[PDB]
């Protein structure tokens, strides 16, 4: 249930998550109260999940990033791997995936040696084997597309 | 350097892109002017790159997401696939990687049949082979860590 106004809003907020209400209003042709109200509804259905500064991972110390695919050492009991890895701050994303492995993580770390220590924490806390793909360079990311 | 006032600043902004200059400055131990100018140098030094709302992709009609691993077919040609694909909009992310493939893409798409289309386009436009891994579920996605 996304009408055209909602599409302009989510599209403007994808590009600028700090658009103020007056800017959005005068872009959608609405009152500032109507915008507030539409935005609130977007947030409470789960259309807008939240708002974030896009931080440069190199500037804060994360010089190495990697994809880690993980697969349960014993796939019999149901899977708590996402829940159990939620406590590891260096895991930034966690997806379940079709094919041979069961999840892919994106992980960020200070160095090669910090990566090896983190792979150990991952194997032990979710009881998983790991396959690691170091990222060499990010050309662009999160380029969110509203059709 | 990142003066750890700067650290409490980027942590607060990573979890809330719409925190306001006022509510920051408090939990920061500063003034709505100090806080305010700092944040402008953070965007200047490329430490915060942007602000974005986090849009749920299913809610806007991206029912299938995928990692698409790509390798150029001819190594006598310049390897420019990131630039070559930058105009295709359903490629949300592009990374060069150290593993089997040269790059990894994250792609979002309407349906299994639209993915087939998109892959064929990726292949004919960069000049690549594709190997894709279907995302079943996002448990959490860019939860940025600041040490
Ligand atoms: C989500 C996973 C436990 C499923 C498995 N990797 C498959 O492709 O069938």
């Amino acid at each position: 249930a996304l009408d055209d106004i909602d599409r302009i809003l989510v599209r403007e907020l994808a590009a600028d998550g700090r658009a103020t209400l007056s800017e959005l209003a005068t872009r959608a042709g609405l009152s500032v109260s109507a915008v507030q109200s539409r935005v609130r509804r977007l947030e409470s259905r789960g259309v807008v999940q939240g708002y974030s500064a896009r931080i440069n991972p190199e500037a804060v110390g994360h010089l190495l990033s990697a994809f880690v695919a993980i697969t349960p050492l014993d796939p019999s009991q149901p899977d708590d791997a996402p829940a159990r890895l939620e406590h590891i701050e260096e895991v930034e994303s966690c997806y379940s995936v079709a094919g041979e492995e069961s999840y892919v993580l994106l992980v960020r770390v200070a160095s090669a040696r910090a990566l090896e220590d983190l792979l150990q924490r991952i194997r032990t806390t979710a009881n998983v084997r790991t396959r690691s793909t170091i990222i060499l360079n990010t050309f662009y990311s999160d380029r969110q597309h509203i059709p």
